[PDB]
């Protein structure tokens, strides 16, 4: 298989993969700290929808 780049949609960085969430609709990655407002911790739950897709 191939590796996806998964850069943060907001900042363009790949740092702190442990602090990134992937949107289960649009498949884009986000740092929790790049969201406006930021999420404080990576939720233990494996489902997540970005601000665009949740609405
Ligand atoms: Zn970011
Ligand atoms: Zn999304």
């Amino acid at each position: 298989g191939h590796m996806r780049v998964c850069a943060c949609h907001l900042c363009g960085g790949r740092q702190d993969p442990d602090k990134q969430l992937m949107c289960d609709e649009c498949d884009m990655a986000f740092h929790i700290y790049c969201l406006d407002p930021p999420l404080s911790s990576v939720p233990s739950e494996d489902e997540w929808y970005c601000p665009e897709c949740r609405n």
